């Protein structure tokens, strides 16, 4: 019998073929045959960590910063055929928009005419910061000469005003063959142009698994074309006489896609609330729909799919993120599957690691006493979960120098939606571990080689510097 090299995949495929079997393609795809699109001077930077610096609490190396927009504008100043860009609202504004323009301008320079698409969230309250038909006249005013050959459709959108639904994915699709994607949602919002800039994370790769971002927004942009006419859900704005372009990838870049590397990946999004009510093809069988809602499950395959790559690690799982509860009434503070995952891994006795952002951007005793509470469920009582507790748990919160804060006073903060397992298979995406109920999307990818370099270039330097702030840590007997 034949051993598979992907038992991380496997796994978190099988749990996602049970609850999503009908958004296999769309929602969700494995796909073989994908490159991480890492130069060959720095094999690393497929990895694009911002702001890059580490050790220094004036952030001096802004490496990461420049490499980011360096690969938005190569990107898509090699475009051919489309450009497809989401992001949460505002429009692409600052250094984005600078890169935008400046690939878009390289790519008409070189003879091509191209399709393009905008698609941002808008929580129902920011509709100031959201007017499509402003942003289209803007760009196209950058543009120039250019914006002659450039087919474009702007929309912003929300899909639930009751249940708090909106776009929340960061992608960059160019041809359907080339993605970046991860938490970075504009130059600001990371407070880049600054001196306590927040740290971050994007991956970008080349093949097939592009293609799956892409039938990703082609499953966004059908129900925005559906309902561009409903001012309460769209805002839609196009150049000329296009049409609203409900299928970009699928017309434009085909399905078969041909391999430019070794990396299996499986690309997962959710739909949020008001999208696709239900998986119809679905036999999962397990208001408060991180919790309570099977339906809501079902066209959120991305929840499960994380539940589902913490319950695959058998030696340690690393979790980086912004928070793992939410403070955002009427959600719910915390995923109880989740916690019920990282309990029953402790209690085996897997390491788990939690480095969330400094509560000032405890936040500690939350996440350590809800765990707790958790492992009590399975152990039996108080003192043998906190045996399992501070045997085998990390957690603090984030900092990237020797420094409590930035030199500059501001607290550190951090945005990655990152977890890690094995030191083999990963998540780079948009989905935070939170309770969240928007569209999401992200990349899981198995890869020791990758996974290591993610080890040496950013949970290895992390935890140096944030283990200072640690409540627990089972390799120095912390437990508070």
């Amino acid at each position: 019998s034949a051993d598979s090299a992907t038992p991380h995949l496997d796994a978190v495929e099988q749990t996602l073929r049970q609850v999503s079997p009908g958004l296999e393609g769309d929602v969700w795809e494995r796909t073989s045959g994908n490159k991480l699109d890492g130069s060959a001077a720095d094999p690393s930077d497929w990895l694009l960590q911002t702001p890059g610096c580490w050790g220094d609490d004036r952030c001096v190396d802004r490496v990461g910063t420049k490499r980011l927009l360096a690969k938005m504008t190569e990107n898509i100043g090699n475009a051919t055929r489309t450009v497809d860009i989401s992001t949460l609202a505002p429009f692409p504004n600052g250094a984005f928009q600078d890169a935008i323009v400046a690939g878009l301008k390289e790519s008409a320079a070189r003879g091509n005419k191209l399709k393009v698409r905008i698609l941002v969230g808008a929580a129902p309250v920011y509709h100031m910061n959201v007017i499509p038909s402003k942003y289209r006249d803007e760009l196209t005013a950058k543009l120039g000469k250019a914006a002659e050959n450039i087919t474009l459709n702007v929309a912003s959108m929300t899909t639930s005003k009751t249940a708090f639904s909106w776009n929340h994915s960061k992608i960059l699709v160019v041809d359907g063959q080339s993605a970046l994607t991860g938490g970075i949602n504009s130059w600001k919002d990371d407070y880049l142009d600054t001196t306590h800039p927040v740290s971050d994370v994007d991956l970008a790769l080349t093949g097939p698994a592009a293609g799956s971002a892409g039938r990703y927004l082609d499953t966004l942009w059908t129900w925005t074309c559906q309902n561009k006419s409903n001012i309460a859900s769209v805002w839609f704005a196009a150049s000329g006489n296009a049409g609203c372009m409900a299928t970009m990838h699928k017309d434009t870049n085909p399905k078969a896609s041909p391999a430019t590397g070794n990396v299996p990946i499986i690309a997962v999004g959710g739909l949020g609330v008001g999208i696709k009510d239900v998986d119809p093809k679905s036999t999962f069988r397990p208001h408060d729909n991180t919790n309570a809602d099977r339906d809501y499950d079902t066209v959120n395959p991305e929840e499960s799919a994380l539940r589902a790559l913490v319950a695959s690690a058998k030696s340690h799982i690393e979790i980086s993120q912004q928070d793992l509860n939410a403070t955002c009434p009427p959600l719910p503070r915390y995923d109880i599957r989740l916690y019920d995952a990282l309990a029953a891994k402790m209690a085996a006795g897997v390491k788990v690691r939690i480095v969330v952002s400094d509560p000032a951007n405890k936040s500690l005793s939350e996440i350590s006493d809800t765990l707790r509470n958790r492992l009590a469920n399975i152990t039996g009582s108080q003192q043998a979960a906190k045996t399992a507790m501070c045997s085998n748990l990390q957690l603090a919160t984030f900092r990237s120098s020797p420094n409590d804060k930035w030199a500059d006073g501001h607290p550190y903060a951090q945005h990655h939606k990152l977890v890690s397992v094995d030191s083999s298979t990963f998540y780079i995406g948009s989905k935070n571990l939170y309770p969240s109920w928007l569209q999401d999307f992200g990349y899981i990818v198995e890869s020791p080689e990758a996974a290591k370099q993610l080890d040496a270039k950013l949970l290895d330097p992390q935890w140096k510097y944030s283990q200072e702030t640690a409540t627990v840590d089972y390799a120095r007997g912390i437990c508070n």
